[PDB]
């Protein structure tokens, strides 16, 4: 695996502040080569949190409450030798230990985070891009930054799914 599907209009962060990237992140952008627009995400926008596991491993806890029924899952992102390059540790697995490569191309804790992900599922690798925000009131200026990723990752406009977010009072429910 020496073909890194990463943006050519951006540059990986030479200094990745792990202790600064941690916290809550709303998903304002979701693009995936194996995604379906009519079978789009179970929600409009999920809340994925990043906890400092050991030194830079991110415990990605995705909170997706569908109605009154919530589902939360946490994984551990393992940093590589590259600044801002991770992989979902699936060492506690064997048969289906398909891992997922996470790479933060452009994060800014005050506004947003451009995160790239490629899940190697053996049969094929899934290229997925996520546009995370500190808050959901992100603008198209910030959205466009994610669009650039979708372009470089060769993800068609069909793969681009954006949160409707006409109403988000998902607080006094669960999770």
């Amino acid at each position: 695996g020496q073909s890194p599907t990463m943006p050519q209009g951006f540059s990986q962060m030479t200094s990745f502040q792990s202790n600064k990237f941690q916290g809550e992140w709303f998903v304002l952008g979701l693009a995936d080569n194996t995604y379906k627009r009519e079978h789009r995400p179970l929600l409009h926008s999920f809340i994925t949190l990043f906890k400092l596991r050991d030194n830079s491993e991110f415990q990605v806890t995705n909170s997706m409450t569908r109605g009154k029924h919530c589902s939360t899952w946490s994984y551990t992102l393992i940093p590589t030798n590259k600044p801002g390059q991770f992989t979902r540790d699936n060492r506690g697995s064997g048969p289906g230990a398909d891992k997922e490569n996470i790479q933060v191309i452009e994060t800014d804790y005050v506004k947003f985070a451009l995160v790239l992900s490629l899940r190697q599922a053996s049969n094929q690798n899934i290229t997925r891009v996520s546009l995370l925000g500190r808050d959901w009131k992100i603008t198209h200026k910030t959205i466009d930054r994610f669009i650039a990723l979708t372009k470089t990752q060769n993800l068609t406009k069909n793969n681009l799914l954006f949160p409707d977010l006409t109403d988000w009072l998902l607080d006094p429910k669960v999770c």
